[PDB]
């Protein structure tokens, strides 16, 4: 019934970005803030819990919807396939993934990974009591592949996920991707930056 | 003696949900509160310890009660078979499983997993001192499988397990499963939500 | 010299209890209190460090004292053989094993495992200042095997291991194994319960 | 298209330093301070988050730019190749690597590893309030390979990475490599030492 | 050039103590105090960071200095060879190894392991303010092997490694090995006990 798995992994090396030369693997990135845990005004850091949304197309993982019974989509362990090496640029703590590390794959080869993470970032929380509000920037981006290899494209930033209570309230979330040439390598480097603004409830 | 193990694992890939098409693996879910550890009124979080009761039928794991001596049920490591990818939609800390990660299996193929977990959840503990009491919702649910693949069915919520002493006392536990829709993915995702109400003893 | 190891592991699956049908593997259990670290009167929990003493007979692990030079007993990693799945039924934290995870095995097949553990238990430490003293019960027991598969038999509780200083002093340690029956299995269940009584030194 | 990976790992044992005899593997070391988290004046320790810049040449990892399509550089998991066993001599906590553990490799065989680390060091933070400033020395160095096997060569210390805000401000960063001697062995052990001086903003 | 590794591991099982019968593997043990982090007078525990010096002779790991080019000594991961199962008897926290887990081996077969560890011990720190000073005993010893299998021999205790500043100052370090005849089995158990005395600087 599911010899599909045996086949999908057969000739697969997850350390290889599935590019079809000059055809950069495009990954649709998106972050959804769930809650702001703490704010260390003393050391300038915020504890955040978010919901990463990543989707890309792995040509190595497609199959004939017919050659296999009624197998539309399968559930695979991220440790089995290639997954975007996105990293938090201003992080000061290792990311702690809260949810099961599993991804969904199409019969056509479309992967979807939605981990819930709690991670701490370096940020200026000076004006977290002022009505103006403290602003934190969460910069994400590939850690090794450039624009031609891995193309980052941000999608609709969902904010309806934020906790209703919570000691803090969201004043605004921006999100904007930028490509920077970096002094070297003819190839640019993309990155999505979520700008979160919040203030203590009073 | 027990060549049963060698056989049960022979052609098994634990990353594959044991469905036989138009036959969704039904898992009987149930949570039993053991004790409320702490309540962070400052950050709005509760530390809870409970033990989850999960049971399902794995057709790949059945055997002839005769072909094998007097082997009625075996004790296998969850890392060896498929196990429901249930997750706490609203958790803010990785689950810490306290008990041995072993499951029991019938000669017919009925698995049973009863782990004791300590995990922290985001919750509004404002009125934990009021006689009305603070209410927390623990939402659980499959993470990659929809209704047709994995059917969640809640069973009798046991409450006789709660610690007699404890700084807190249980005012009420509800528990109710709902089939909810999410953007994308044609199918809907079943989730069981345990609503716990407690107040500080005084 | 030691092809003994290559042979002892050859046809071994550590997930299989060494029962030779109608011959329940009997494990001699025993706990030795080393020190009481802390007592959280606010949340009702004790931090304990104890010395577990477990011994059983693995028929799969015996050899001819002659066929092998002068190899009387070997030192093997618990991850290599079957080991009792005993669990603390009243624990609120994963057990932290302090010592090397190695076991000793006889030429006849008698295993011995003595790990030092620090674990926290839920307990009523209300009267820890009273001269009467607070009493904690540490209930241990298999997690999946019943009486016919794994027979728990408690042996002499050693108390001479307790720390002379320490903020607390031992008023008494009981220890008593009990078997029961429940709704199911027609299968009984063994469990050893160490009852520790202590009070703050003043 | 990337059978390159299958080939690069084929005859590779990452526990073997890629010295091509009498030609010591030279690794270009460099640290970049990102932020000083806390200073424990009571126990004399600093919590630091730095950027580590390491680059070396692995002759075992080179390939014909032509024999392989347009594969210029690949992204490999440090657990797959040999990587400098540099250690922090005066660390009092295990290093916590924040970024993805991946390295970049040239078609010629030049590896590049840039991990972001948060680690705590033993240091005299007495005068952290004085205008003179507290000074900490972060001594790094290979731990098992001597001068002839692994040659450490420090490069330009980048300081533009430091956090603008932060409770502390950098008064000076030195950095100087020294070839020293030890009471364990008969051989020179090189080591780069970054001397950071900072004071609390007031 | 280094097929030496492929050969050194070929017929090796690291769970087997390398005793060439009637020849107890003698390990030269030695501890060097680096710094005393904290002292919990409330719970009677000290946080210590030391430097373990262990050396022994593994006959299975020797080679012809000629049969292999100019390979004098190699750097191997402790997970690859047998290493003394020494344990901290009165430890109340798992040992946290700070340095790279690698060992050095002679062409003759002499292993050397020098890990830096931070571990907490149960100790009477009552008089840490008195001029007399608090005294802590760090008892180490094999966990499964007795005198005939593993012979512990302490060597010069180096104290020049202690941190100059530090809230505490060393009043004295003794170190003395004792052979402790336990219950049964005529072969006793050797254990080295480092007695450290310190007082708060004032
Ligand atoms: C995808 O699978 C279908 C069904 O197996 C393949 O169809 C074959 O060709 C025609 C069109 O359906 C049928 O008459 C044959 O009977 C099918 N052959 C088989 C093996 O049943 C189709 O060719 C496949 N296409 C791809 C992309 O591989
Ligand atoms: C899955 O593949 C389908 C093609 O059938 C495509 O419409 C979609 O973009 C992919 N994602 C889904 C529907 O989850
Ligand atoms: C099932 O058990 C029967 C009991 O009579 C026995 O003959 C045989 O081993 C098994 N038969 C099949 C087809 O599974
Ligand atoms: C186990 O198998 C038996 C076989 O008759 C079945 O009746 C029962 O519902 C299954 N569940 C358990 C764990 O008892
Ligand atoms: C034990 O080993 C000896 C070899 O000295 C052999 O003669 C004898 O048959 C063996 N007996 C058993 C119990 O296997
Ligand atoms: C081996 O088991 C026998 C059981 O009779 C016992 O006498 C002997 O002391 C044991 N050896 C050990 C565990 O040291
Ligand atoms: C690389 O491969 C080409 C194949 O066209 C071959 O001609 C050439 O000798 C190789 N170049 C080097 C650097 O050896
Ligand atoms: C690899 O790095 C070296 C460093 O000098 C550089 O010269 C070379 O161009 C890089 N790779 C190749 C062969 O292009
Ligand atoms: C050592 O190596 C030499 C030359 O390879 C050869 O005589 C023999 O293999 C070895 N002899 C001894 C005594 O180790």
């Amino acid at each position: 019934q599911r010899k599909l798995y045996k086949e999908l992994v057969k000739n697969y090396n997850p350390d290889v970005i599935p590019t079809q030369r000059d055809r950069p693997v495009t990954v649709y990135f998106s972050l959804s803030l769930l809650q702001i845990m703490d704010v260390d005004e003393k050391n300038q850091v915020v504890d955040v819990v978010f919901w990463l949304q990543m989707s890309w197309t792995d040509h190595y993982l497609q199959w004939n919807v017919s050659e296999y019974p009624g197998v539309k989509q399968v559930s695979v362990p991220i440790s089995s396939l290639w997954v975007p090496d996105l990293a938090a640029y201003n992080a000061i703590s290792k990311p702690e993934v809260l949810t099961p590390q599993l991804a969904l794959v199409n019969s056509s080869g479309h992967v979807q990974y939605l981990p819930s993470i709690r991670q701490r970032f370096s940020c200026d929380v000076s004006g977290v009591d002022t009505e103006s509000g403290a602003t934190c920037k969460l910069k994400f981006g590939s850690w090794t592949h450039h624009s031609r290899e891995l193309d980052l494209q941000m999608q609709e930033a969902d904010i309806s996920g934020y906790i209703p209570y919570s000691r803090f309230e969201l004043v605004g979330v921006t999100q904007k991707r930028s490509e920077r040439f970096y002094e070297c390598c003819k190839e640019p480097y993309p990155d999505v930056t979520f700008t979160v603004t919040f203030r203590k409830k009073g």
